[PDB]
RNA sequence: GGUCACUCUGCUAUUUAACUUUACGUUGUAGCUCCCUUUCUCGAAAGAGAACCGUUGCUACAAUAAGGCCGUCUGAAAAGAUGUGCCGCAACGCUCUGCCCCUUAAAGCGCUUUAAGGGGCAUCGUUUAU
DNA sequence: AAGTTAAATAGCAGAGTGACC
DNA sequence: ATATGATTTTA
DNA sequence: TAAAATCATATGTA
């Protein structure tokens, strides 16, 4: 039919496609189609969307775990008698059940308690249980925490309980285990009744149980699979055999390289080491000189040598083998002189136990009988075991004899399974298959591949198989000798830093290392201070804070050039706010040139103190994600799809330096706020890129000093764009490309775009004066397609719930700490005039600092008594806010704004249209709703929709959608729905920033429209046809 | 010779998914408590006392998506007892279900019916736990 | 905040085979 | 990003 | 005035 090239630049957000057609040379003759698919929609303002779900859940199971025990508690304690029936109400709460179970809890340890006293301190205990600790382990004059907690705390600070303002107190779940068993024996001498045997160890195990983090066949159902023999699971690395692999691998592949020449190992030098890691703890590479004798002009291949001793680095260590060889020694089970007596495929079982299994139970559970349990007990007192090798127990029991044996691990898996390559589904289909899912445990990864095949396979249907697919990877084109050499030398020191600070860490006691790593940064003083913190108290979590000095809450960075280290005085009054907003902006101030001072004179780099000192979007976020969707759609897209190209290798992976370099050559650099349509030019850009071209280009930068950034070569000489050498596909590249991706010429984007058909062909055929194969049957204008989101999952609510007692006159009221609390927001503090006293103080601290709360309420406010005495602190105030509309929430005691519109339903009447909206909790409660927006009015009083109203469609985000109004018309994707003012907003295809508010249309009416239709779109952004449904959908 | 891809190993820099807990925060309700509008009561008046409502501080208890379930024991039933009790903000997918959109053939006069095929998106099916 | 896990890729190095220029 | 209150401009 | 545009503000944390 027609034999094109289909090149693809994917993104996190977009892949634009290109075709182009080659002659059976399969050199680039003409460009057919080109195309932008967006799929955009993520990023919770800063994660994933996954992420979120993942902890809504956590949450529900703490939330679900924790009422579940308290209610096994109430029942636990009506069971062994101390509450009779009586004492519970119709819920199943405790009546008249004591508010006072810190001053109960001390008091027991001296009295009797009441069965309510008693109850109260129970469900108190397992309520508030402290954290367990949950890693591997093999207060003077006070009695129990209570007692610490009431008797120290309330006296200094005037609270038990911690808040985000003062934290004071955190307990040990083992403390308070101290505290049950205390009060269980001091409340039986005193003669309690219910130390009821039975509710002793119940209420304990309440307290004390919380499920294992891994149990059963948690791991295994996250392991890999073996590269060779794909049915069975990846060896675990502390394990006999692949230990052992490991060591042989090591052992074959290593070369000495002498004065002259490099040579491998005689058998004899491999017999003189194979037992040497088994018989020490480990075998450096100067224990391995010595054994072997070598010389002194012999050194080891592609080890360091640097101005450090880089042989003390250790050759091999065999951990498995020496961590169960010193358990055993350690609880008197074996010599320390004598070897490990136990036999390869029981150090294997071992080995594997530990690896997948973590609770005793479990581990024991495949132990017991293959182990003796003297020493089973032994191991599991003392082992803990991760990560997996690549290759099955079973591959290795087969391979590692071979290695043994001489071989090569290649020639060992070529013998055993033909190639060393692994075993891969090559099965050609003409359609790209659905990607396993099964094997990527990464959804936005997911998602982006998934679109990219949607893409493929809607050209393969359009256009039949391509000749070749040539995709855009993450890879860096060759680098010269020097270039790499220094890359090594840098992470070898990035190597050697991390041992260099976490050996001045151990020395006085990854977070830790950077705490201690930057006190040295900063010459210790804190930046925004400036007094020089006490070195001690490096565990004080509040003390010395890893503050984000630039916020990740405006600028999305986690890098490590925006954590300043400061003492927990700073930290408080800054909220969120950059060095600069901290310290006194326009004018100098003592903190702010003190600030300039530790900056200069910090051994923070170079990058940083720029980064620290500046005065909006995050610019640089997740290319690993676009480096694993491209090198994974390049596998399987070579592995699993018919092509109809000349070789056996029929996928080139290019890469964005290649692109970057050829659009430098063929005069397309240029800035990309213009359009999302700049993702279809890369692409045939890509689709011109060849491997003959990644050669040329590799040997240039690699062996000709070429910048693999500009394309520019250094003579000294002057300096050239090695441009010449990398010609065009045609003769004019430039205007045709550009004239296609964006319905403009080149030179200039001020034209009027040609956004029809007839007007593109007119334009082309008039500016390519001579090309006559540029215009062709296949030549659309760009319309970017945007995947929809139809989703009725989402948000219910926003997370804030306020109080709706006052929701009848439209407001609801919430607390304000005083430290946010801002003029603007105490006019609406609802004792504004019912304590007037109150008010007048607020605004004249608030007016007094500059109406800056954070310093405002710096020093504590307090109610005065009319006599001019102090009375209470305020820390908070309760302010009116607006709420016109709401999802009652919390047992529906409380109101919070809606988070998610679902879908918004359209009618007409009249030749009129009514937007109905429908959001994420309607959803989940089966309200299909009843009433359209009217502009200004509650929804009480807005348009009832009956049977007299022609209902015309659904809108979901990102729907297309055309409207006529007698002023303009538009057409873009349907964005939101304003509740207050029943408009729409549209985005505009490609997002052209000069148009509407950066491509978006805010403010679109439709009530008086002459039309309002809603269209459908296809992935490659061509049959753009009108739909319309019959029937108005559930919402279940 | 070079370049690239892929296998295995060591490393440097990063990313993602799943799990178990904690301490807070929010709203509701109580008690004690700060202020304090209005209204009563006793004062000859300074004052004292009460009530609803607001609301400060501490402590407790409940709820912590909106919403749907499950085991096990008693029981004819009604219903009781009981649990390291479980799902719900993601993505994929087309075997079933539903909606939109093509295309072909037949038969009627741009539309419908039949038949078949194909595609998209889901409130359908999986990951996913009963 | 604490904590147990598995998965992926860009780069550097070491051992290999095989397509492509 | 979305949801939507509050305000201004057009018809 | 009704409808259409515009501006403005807020979002659970360790």
């Amino acid at each position: 039919s027609i034999n094109y090239i289909l090149g693809l630049d994917i993104g996190i957000a977009s892949v634009g496609w290109a075709m182009v057609e080659i002659d059976e040379e399969e050199n680039p003759i003409r460009l057919i189609d080109l195309g932008v698919r967006v799929f955009e929609r993520a990023e919770v303002p800063g994660d994933s969307l996954a992420m979120a779900r993942r902890l809504a859940r956590s949450v529900r199971r703490l939330t679900r775990r924790r009422a579940h025990r308290l209610l096994r508690t109430r029942r636990l304690l009506k069971r062994e008698g101390v509450l009779q029936a009586a004492n519970f109400d119709e819920n199943g709460l405790i009546k008249s059940l004591p508010n006072t179970p810190w001053q109960l809890r001390a008091a027991a340890l001296d009295r009797k308690l009441t069965p309510l006293e008693w109850s109260a301190v129970l469900l108190h205990l397992i309520k508030h249980r402290g954290y367990l600790s949950q890693r591997k382990n093999e207060t003077g004059d006070f009695r129990t925490p209570a007692e610490l907690a009431l008797n120290k705390f309330e006296k200094e600070s005037g609270h038990i309980r911690n808040q985000r303002s003062d934290y004071s107190h955190t307990f040990s779940r083992k403390d308070l285990q101290a505290e049950l068993i205390l009060l269980f024996e001091k409340q039986k001498e005193f003669g309690n009744p219910h130390v009821s045997g039975g509710l002793k160890e119940g209420i304990e195990t309440l307290l004390m149980t919380q499920r294992p983090a891994l149990s059963g066949d948690a791991v295994q159902k996250m392991l890999g699979h073996c590269t060779f023999e794909p049915a069975e699971p990846k060896a675990a690395k502390n394990t006999y055999t692949a230990e052992r692999f490991i060591w042989l691998t090591k052992l074959n592949n290593l070369r000495i390289l002498e004065q002259g020449s490099e040579r491998p190992l005689t058998d004899t030098e491999r017999a003189t080491l194979m037992d040497e890691p088994y018989r020490k703890s480990k075998l450096t590479y100067a224990q391995a000189r010595k054994l072997l004798g070598l010389e002194d002009t012999a050194f080891f291949k592609g080890l360091r040598y640097g101005k450090d001793n880089a042989e003390a680095s250790t050759l091999m260590e065999m951990k498995a083998y020496h961590a169960i060889s010193r358990a055993l020694e350690k609880e008197g089970l074996k010599d320390k002189k004598s070897p490990l007596n136990l036999s390869p495929e029981l150090q294997d079982e071992i080995g594997t136990a530990f690896s997948l299994f973590k609770t005793d139970e479990d581990i024991t559970g495949r132990l017991k009988d293959r182990i003796q349990p003297e020493i089973l007990e032994a191991l599991l007192k003392h082992i803990s075991f991760d990560k997996f090798v690549q290759i099955s127990l079973k591959a290795l029991r087969r391979i590692v004899p071979l290695m043994e044996q001489g071989k090569r691990y290649d020639e060992a898996c070529a013998e055993i399974y033909g190639d060393h390559y692994g075993k891969k589904n090559t099965e050609e289909k003409i359609y790209l298959p659905p990607i396993p899912a099964d094997e990527i445990r990464n959804p936005v990864v997911l998602r982006a591949l998934s679109q990219a095949r949607k893409v493929i396979n809607g050209v393969v249907r359009r256009y039949g198989s391509p000749a070749r697919i040539h995709i855009e990877t993450a890879r860096e084109v060759g680098k010269s000798f020097k270039d790499r050499k220094e890359i090594e030398k840098r992470q070898e020191e990035n190597r050697k830093d991390r041992e260099k600070a976490a050996a001045k860490f151990r020395e006085y006691f990854s977070k830790d290392i950077l705490k201690l790593r930057l006190y040295e940064q900063q010459h210790g003083k804190c930046l925004y201070s400036g007094k020089e913190i006490n070195l001690g108290r490096l565990n004080e979590k509040g003390y010395v804070e890893i503050d984000h000095a630039l916020p990740f809450s405006r600028t999305w960075d986690d890098s490590f050039n925006n954590k300043v280290l400061v003492l927990g005085s700073e930290n408080q009054n800054k909220g969120n706010q950059t060095p600069y907003e901290y310290f006194n902006g326009k004018d100098n101030s003592r903190e702010w040139q003190e600030f300039k001072a530790r900056v200069e004179t910090s051994r923070f780099p170079r990058s940083k103190k720029q980064r620290i000192l500046l005065q909006d979007g995050f610019k640089e976020r997740n290319l690993n994600d676009t480096r694993y969707v491209n090198r994974f759609l390049c596998q399987f897209v070579a592995d699993r799809m018919r092509l109809t190209g000349k070789g056996k290798k029929r996928v080139f992976a290019s890469n964005g330096q290649i692109t970057n370099l050829l659009r430098g050559f063929w005069g397309l650099r240029k800035v990309r706020a213009e359009n999302d349509r700049h993702h279809a030019l890369d692409a045939v850009v890509v689709a011109c890129s060849t491997v003959a071209m990644q050669q040329k280009i590799t040997r240039f930068v690699r062996y000709k000093e070429m910048n693999a950034f500009d394309g520019k070569t250094i003579d000294t000489g002057e300096v050239l764009h090695q441009k010449t050498h990398f010609p065009q596909p045609w003769e004019f590249f430039a205007q045709e490309v550009m004239i296609r991706v964006f319905g403009k010429p080149d030179g200039k984007p001020e034209f009027e775009e040609a956004d029809t058909l007839e007007k593109l062909r007119t334009l082309l055929a008039e500016k390519l004066s001579s090309r006559p194969e540029a215009v062709h049957e296949y030549v659309t204008p760009l319309f970017v397609s945007r995947a929809p989101n139809r989703k009725m999952s989402g948000q219910g609510h926003m997370e804030t719930v306020k109080s709706a007692k006052r929701l009848d006159e439209g407001v609801s009221v919430l607390r304000v700490p005083l430290t946010q609390l801002k003029l603007k927001d105490l006019e609406k503090m609802v004792n504004r005039e019912r304590e007037p006293k109150l008010y007048e103080a607020l605004k004249a601290r608030l007016e007094a600092h500059k109406d800056d709360p954070a310093k405002a309420f710096a020093e504590p406010f307090y109610k005065y008594d009319k006599a001019g005495n102090r009375t209470q602190q305020v820390k908070a105030v309760r302010v009116e806010q607006v709420q016109k509309t709401g999802v009652w929430v919390r047992n529906h005691n409380g109101i919070a704004d809606n988070a998610t519109m679902v879908r918004v339903d359209v009618f007409e009447k009249g030749d009129k249209y009514y937007l109905v909206p429908i959001y994420s909790w309607q959803v989940a409660k089966g309200i299909l709703p009843d009433r359209a927006v009217v502009q200004g009015k509650d929804e009480e009083d807005w348009q009832l929709i009956d049977d007299s109203f022609n209902f015309k469609f659904s809108l979901h985000p990102n729907d297309l959608v055309e409207v006529i109004t007698k002023k303009a018309r538009m057409f873009g994707y349907f964005a939101s729905c304003h509740r207050g003012t029943g408009n729409i907003n549209i985005r505009i295809h490609d997002l052209d920033h000069k148009i509407g508010k950066n491509g978006i249309l805010e403010g679109i009416g439709v009530k008086t429209a002459l039309s309002f239709q809603k269209y459908q779109i296809d992935e490659l952004g061509k049959e753009i046809r009108p739909c319309r449904l019959k029937k108005r959908p559930p919402v279940r």
